[PDB]
């Protein structure tokens, strides 16, 4: 190699290739952030004129622009494109992906081959960014965009929530190990495609446009597009109607050579400010577009919303042939057709011509049984479309609570996992006393009342805000049985005792108050880790914020809750079959999906350890001689150099610690020792651990436990 | 390649190696800080028992622990070599390096090889911290426990300043482009060393024991080191007795094979602890230790202060040898001095040895005549070495302010670039008025006014926190004559306007009331901020700290302020010749320099530009039709698509912006151009362009500005 100036991007993973990379628990740092800590989005764009911005984004989509002039003089299609790519990177393995940031301004995603053009076709917005400043996101505009695209070209949309904060330095996602734009190390099997991956090949939204590794046969195509989108969310209606209501809309690009076009935006030199993908070909813009190389017009009324795509793909027969930059296409057998598709800058007309994954839907069975009946039923795909389209951009914005301003429907949608609103009065500061009085009443240990409310409120992501503790569905499928959860444990037992005081406090009921199970749960954790302070020397009292719902089986996907189980957990010491990494980069990714810092994370392993929330209540990591009592213990121990470890002889990832005497005293699994090895870590292991450091710690703790209790309440927030 | 997990070190610099990283700008970010903004250190350590930490210290270094026993039973000289290499990173070229930030602890240098064994020497101060907690940094007791090793083997030391802070992670500095260890593509010419770097291969602290490249030549050696501690701010005199009261104490260790020795804490396995450099040679510790792989023991008395350095060093001659692992070492001529010198552990007596790099200090000429010297004058010896030990390991503290606790000696030193202390009263909110008024009122343009202001307190860097606007420098060599700073412009005009003005409020005096050169200078800016914020609309009044004192030439190191002429300042767009990357990293560099965030170094390029605090007050990157007033118009014109950049044909790293015309409009460096080009600054550019910017973008600017001016100023912080 050749180590580089840090400010040229030299550093430790220079020395160490696979070394922790702590950095991934401070992504988007307050001082990053030009805002300042004053500013709440939610109430800037809830000011907004929607009117007024969608009158201004039509008067974008309308006035073409010399830098890059508009097909058919309407940018609209663009736009479409663009929102889908936007929201397209989503994948539902890890949450992460999605609009909602939106990433597709920085790196990598800027520079996606998948993404050519729209680096210009965001820059177009600008005038309109210019206008609305900080009460308009650019996550915000780039979607909506997007909707106002599909309005104003004549297709009612189902409706809108804004409320996507922007970023301000890219956040740093797992895209695939290729090291090079287009590749694909990601099959085996048949063709089973890695988790958490749903993409075909690097740098790619789905699936490839000539069909799996440029071989355009359609039927195999589909097998690419079902499995791709169904790992986006959508299943085959939904992927159809997606696809097809796109596709009425706009063209591609692929005019003359591919290599033609210069480098993509990162690379891309000074003067282009920020523009990538420069063509040396033609004028390079307009009439002479290169983006992906292929050169089909689906419809014959690019910019307007009918049914000519699904006429058009099955009112003819399809024959394999190359744009004018050698790419795999369709075109109409016979020259049939010739002429009527029409020209984006006034040119002559032009035959009927499809993607490879186009004709994919006429030609696998189910796409076929699905679009025929659209063809004649057109008004059914617009439903369908308006669906689908609503969910693709909303997809990673988590609870409904959260979606801001005039256009939100009514309506509310199973993918959302909703629950109910709150019906009556919430218990206020003496009913949460007295209930908590009455939860360590119950015989309950503090060990499964903990390990309950964590596994509740710790199913949360901050990557789609999916998971928590509000809609109390720990109880119902499939969090109740995740292996993890433990059913063969007691957690059933904890259930039924935690609804029985539900029961009994609702009768008693003073006034019109009720209390859910699912504040209940929560509340359970607070009591007992306030008396577990209390068994160490410590009078705190653990806040809770009511107001969390109970779900019912039928507002639970079950399929689509799959995703959420924890395969790691190092806060609970679990780690089950099939990670990636060691156990101990499980914990930093589930340490990022909480949201957590590092500060957070490193209490909270230290708390959950000595309260026994412990998998199978197993000794690992429990460096402490009292039963279920908040210390620093686990601190203090780990720190201990009178203890010696070595790796069991009962050789399974797991470790024991001797004194003087060789006993073994302690035994702990990688995600314990790697606190009191890695240099940060061992670092900050420091601070918890010493003679003045209880009370401080028992604080902290506390914060950050409330924090991960509270990490879903938007509806609150 | 192969793309890795963000958890496991991957991200966009591995797409593109060499794009800006942003990240130097938020180094040590608060989320990754388990203190909390509360914390204060300054008020913690004033509190500490240094009597009582001295015992706790002493108490261990005469407490040998098993696990890595005690030469002599005494780890003084450990200690004192771990405060050396603590300090021995810091390099005059950019102020970075040194023992200020407690960075051993962390990656890259807990791993450097030069650093073997030092690992245990950290752990076994834990106790000590374990007892102080957050009244102790880790960077405070790491080379106090050096001081206090002195102190306990009857060295008398001159002082001791508390008061470094603690960081949380690893300060990413650039240590040389070697990716191997000990590797040298560092030199050229005769034997010219790269700047920045003050080691002569990478991983060392200054220079190759063995003498260069492994070459034991003595006189050869003496050059690396004389060359070396000039670049760590020592010279002749301080170097001597540097080395010479360094080996006065202790021994090397290389007692068996070098290849014996596992791996470096960084790639060291969990059940060490963080420890690296496991030894399967023997016990591994002690008796036989490889830390060097040098088997030197320099004095009789190696836990005692005393000459015989000097003396076995001069009473003896030298004979080439190899230690037990095979590395060259010098040892007594035909015999001589057999076992008087003794050994760690109790075992038989030892004869007289030393480094190749000691010899040097009796070969070299200089050196010799230092040495000889204090052959026959210890008391001489006592003395220097008490100077340079002092300062080293306070040469990155910057101001005396800084310097906390019980120990501090009375008396200042030139290396500090000390100012007068506050002799008088100071000006108070009406003088402050009063003396704005009258320096708009002096004719000087609002353009000089800023440039010097500027000029002067920009000359700061956090890395050693030398330099600023305090002290009044500004006007005295080297500053005044500095390329960038333009002596051929009118710096004398604004100077001697200045003085004038502090002449006549000086007498005018309402009461006790004087105000100093360096005040007035920062004023000046100030009054002038506050003048082109009116012509653009804004009354905003800029806050201003009074405080600043004038040193006199004496109180001024010209040689030493040498390395702190920026060579590059895209603030004010300069660029002179021999920077090592373009000017944009040199951007970036000059901000992390200033502990700027990017917001905070976007706003300024803003500001400065349109104010014409450029150089030779260029038009670069001016983007206003305005002269003289504060507003955005820098960021609406980046952000101006109209506008169509290329490199001047008069190639010269300069561009030419033209507009829907082809006329040239708009003229920029590549500074100017990054932040519309680069996507992390462009983001932050379409925030103060906005429409709606215009008065944040003002205060951010202010709050900034006034950040800068306030760099140096820890005599009120
Ligand atoms: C099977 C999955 C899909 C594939 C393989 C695919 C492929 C492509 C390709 C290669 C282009 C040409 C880009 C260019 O050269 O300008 C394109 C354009 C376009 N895509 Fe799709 N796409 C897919 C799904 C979608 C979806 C789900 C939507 C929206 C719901 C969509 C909307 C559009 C639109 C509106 C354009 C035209 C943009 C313009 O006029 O510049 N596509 N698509
Ligand atoms: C000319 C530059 C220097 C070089 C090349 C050098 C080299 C070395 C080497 C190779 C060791 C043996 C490492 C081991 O096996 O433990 C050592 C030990 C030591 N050095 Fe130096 N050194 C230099 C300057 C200094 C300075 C300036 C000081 C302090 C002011 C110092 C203080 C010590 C002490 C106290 C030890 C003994 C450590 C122990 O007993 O465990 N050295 N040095
Ligand atoms: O009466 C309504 C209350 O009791 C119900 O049975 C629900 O479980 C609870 O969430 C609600 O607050
Ligand atoms: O009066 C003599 C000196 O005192 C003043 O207060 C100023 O601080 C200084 O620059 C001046 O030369």
């Amino acid at each position: 190699g050749h180590m580089k100036y840090p400010v040229e991007g030299g550093g430790n993973q220079d020395w160490w290739p696979n070394r922790l990379n702590l950095k991934v628990l401070h992504q988007n740092p307050a001082v990053a952030d030009p805002m300042g800590a004053a500013f709440d989005y939610a109430a800037e764009v809830a000011t907004i004129d929607v009117d007024a911005l969608t009158r201004d984004i039509e008067e974008v989509m309308t006035t073409s622009q010399p830098w890059w002039p508009a097909d058919y003089g309407h940018y609209g299609p663009l736009f479409i494109r663009m929102a889908w790519h936007a929201a397209g990177t989503y994948r539902i393995h890890d949450g992460r992906g999605g609009a909602g940031g939106g990433m597709q301004r920085f790196a990598p995603l800027n520079s996606w081959p998948d993404n050519a053009s729209l680096d210009k076709a965001r820059r177009l917005l600008w005038p309109v960014k210019k206008k609305y400043g900080k009460k308009l996101s650019w996550a915000d505009l780039i979607v909506f965009a997007g909707n106002c695209a599909l309005e104003s070209m004549g297709f009612k949309t189902f409706g809108f929530g804004f409320g996507r904060v922007d970023q301000w330095e890219p956040d740093e996602v797992y895209w695939g190990k290729e090291a090079t734009w287009l590749g694909d190390e990601r099959y085996s099997g048949k063709r089973d495609l890695e988790n958490p991956l749903a993409a075909v090949q690097m740098g790619l939204i789905y699936v490839n446009p000539e069909g799996p590794n440029g071989n355009p046969d359609p039927m195999a195509a589909a097998v690419d597009i079902r499995e791709t989108f169904r790992r986006m969310a959508m299943n085959d209606v939904e992927t159809a109607a997606l696809i097809v209501g796109g596709h009425t809309f706009g063209k591609t690009h692929g005019a003359g050579p591919a290599d033609l076009v210069g480098p993509e935006p990162e690379a891309a030199p000074l003067e282009q400010m920020g523009l990538g993908w420069k063509s040396s070909y033609g004028t390079g813009t307009g009439k002479d577009a290169i983006t992906s190389g292929i050169e089909v017009v689906w419809t014959n009324t690019p910019t307007k919303w009918d049914n000519s795509f699904l006429e058009i793909l099955y009112g003819y027969e399809w024959e394999l042939t190359k744009s004018p930059a050698g790419a795999w296409q369709y075109t109409a057998k016979d020259g049939a057709g010739a002429g009527t598709i029409p020209d984006p800058f006034g040119g002559p007309g032009r035959s009927p011509t499809m993607l490879a994954t186009d004709l994919s839907l006429r030609v696998d069975p189910i796409y076929e049984r699905i679009t025929r009946r659209w063809l004649e039923h057109p008004e059914e795909l617009a439903d369908e479309f308006a669906k689908a389209w609503y969910k693709l951009i909303h997809l990673d914005m988590g609870p409904v609570a959260r979606y801001l301003g005039p256009l939100v429907p009514k309506q509310t949608l199973l993918w959302q996992d909703p629950v109910p609103a709150v019906s009556h009065d919430l218990v206020g500061e003496a009913e949460i006393a007295s209930l908590k009085s009455q939860i360590r009443a119950s015989g309950l240990t503090v060990s499964q009342l903990v390990s309950t409310a964590w596994a509740a409120a710790s199913s949360f992501r901050g990557s789609d805000k999916r998971g928590g503790a509000n809609g109390g569905r720990i109880r119902l499928q499939p969090q109740v049985g995740w292996e993890v959860n433990d059913p063969d444990g007691d957690l059933r037992k904890v259930i039924r005792t935690l609804e029985e005081i539900q029961e009994s406090f609702n009768s008693a009921a003073p006034g019109n108050i009720k209390v859910s199970f699912a504040d209940l749960v929560v509340l359970g954790g607070c009591a007992a880790i306030e008396k577990a302070a209390k068994a160490a020397g410590h009078n705190i009292t653990v806040p809770f914020t009511p107001g969390r719902t109970d779900a019912s089986q039928e507002q639970t996907d079950v399929e689509s809750f799959a995703v959420l189980e924890p395969k790691a957990d190092g806060f609970r010491n679990y780690l089950g079959k099939g990670n990636p990494l060691p156990a101990e980069y499980m914990l930093l990714d589930k340490a990022n999906l909480l949201t957590l810092s590092a500060p957070e994370m490193t209490v909270l392993v230290g708390g959950l350890r000595v309260l026994g929330a412990n998998y199978k209540r197993l000794p690992l990591g429990v460096f402490t001689e009292a039963s279920e009592s908040l210390t620093n213990d686990f601190f203090v121990n780990l720190l201990d150099m009178g203890i010696t470890w070595e790796p069991s002889p009962a050789d399974d990832g797991t470790y024991q610690g001797k004194d003087g005497s060789g006993k073994v005293k302690w035994t702990g699994s990688r995600v314990d020792l790697v606190f009191g090895s890695n240099s940060e870590l061992r670092a900050l292991v420091e601070v918890y651990g010493a003679d003045d450091a209880q009370p401080k710690f028992v604080q902290d703790f506390v914060a950050a436990w409330d924090k991960v209790m509270n990490l879903d309440r938007f509806d609150v927030r």
